[PDB]
């Protein structure tokens, strides 16, 4: 049971912070160039309305934490136009560190990673199939949803060795599966898909 809620820190570990940009990109767009790592749940955008512009920084907050750990790990580099961009200001000092720190180890125990751009007809056990072929694998659980027929885009794999899955992120990043660039990560925080502690 334990019930011990660090899921207020979660919420703080799905949100990214981009600053700087490009005095061009709006929202709409972003929310594009994000999709890509996870599907964004909220975005808090700078738009300044007198100049139709915006030098500053925009929150974007994802579904789950992983893909803004993930866009802040591979897209620490630009983000159009030409902008070295900043993605999250996480200089070690706070509350939700040592939360952050404290699951970091826990996804340790797992050995799981995250996966995004995850082909809407490939299936959980398909994921598993291919990135079994690197590493040893022990789960594949992918975010689907029974209201959409499918899954939603993105999913997890947990394995059995903390070397394999980083085997995994290594090769399947950017792996043309379906059609479509598999996104790969460490995963931050245990996703916990069934959280029955009586079961």
């Amino acid at each position: 049971g334990a019930m011990a809620q660090r899921q207020r820190a979660l919420a703080i570990m799905c949100r990214v912070y981009v600053g700087s940009i490009y005095y061009e990109l709006g929202e709409d767009t972003i929310r594009q160039a994000f999709a890509p790592f996870g599907p964004i749940k909220s975005i808090d955008m700078s738009w300044d309305s007198v100049t139709m512009k915006h030098k500053g920084f925009a929150f974007v907050e994802y579904e789950v934490p992983e893909a803004a750990q993930l866009a802040l790990e591979q897209m620490n580099s630009v983000m159009l136009g030409g902008r070295n961009i900043k993605v999250g200001r996480p200089s070690n000092i706070g509350q939700a560190q040592p939360i952050i720190d404290q699951l970091a180890e826990e996804a340790r125990a797992f050995n799981r990673i995250y996966v995004a751009s995850v082909h809407q007809d490939l299936s959980d056990d398909d994921i598993k199939s291919v990135f079994e072929a690197f590493g040893k694998i022990k789960s594949c659980t992918l975010a689907r949803d029974p209201t959409t027929g499918k899954h939603k885009g993105y999913g997890f794999i947990e394995y059995e060795k903390a070397q394999s899955s980083q085997d995994a992120v290594s090769s399947m990043n950017l792996f043309d599966l379906g059609g479509q660039y598999l996104r790969v990560g460490k995963a931050v925080t245990p996703p916990m898909p069934l959280l029955t502690p009586a079961t």
